[PDB]
């Protein structure tokens, strides 16, 4: 529950469940501009502006490394993805767009998550 996702710590079985979390939003259509992090060849002054830059395979990493001990952490990381973007662009950006679509897709995925925890 709300309950759970604070106070109890990321258990084995929740980070294999947060890999697939990570995966099926690494396969959804309009995942692609944040696979991976921003190129600051290609965008140098995106890291001038984003203070807390965040993607795809770095929070794969991080749920490799167990670095989160809480959900709350987990999603806040992920909520990252989607503000910095939307902040950064224009609301034409296909960026933008992407990160609106894929973001509700992630929040369903999320219900899935914490439902399955509590059983
Ligand atoms: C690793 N790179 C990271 C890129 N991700 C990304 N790049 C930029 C922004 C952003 O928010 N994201 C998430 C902001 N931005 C930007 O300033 O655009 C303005 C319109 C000027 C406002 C540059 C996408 C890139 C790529 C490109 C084409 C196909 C596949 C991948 C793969």
């Amino acid at each position: 529950e709300d309950a759970m996702t604070v106070l109890t710590p990321l258990t084995e079985k929740d980070y294999e469940g947060l890999k697939r979390v990570l995966r099926s939003l690494q396969a959804h259509k309009m995942a692609w501009p944040f696979l991976e992090p921003v190129d600051p060849n290609d965008a140098p002054d995106y890291y001038g502006v984003i203070k807390e830059p965040m993607d795809l395979a770095t929070m794969e990493e991080r749920v490799q490394r167990r670095y989160y001990e809480k959900l709350t952490e987990f999603v806040a990381d992920m909520t990252k993805i989607f503000d910095n973007c939307r902040y950064y662009n224009p609301s034409d950006s296909p960026f933008y767009q992407c990160a609106e679509v894929l973001e509700s897709f992630f929040v369903q995925k999320l219900k899935g998550f914490k439902a399955s925890r509590s059983h």
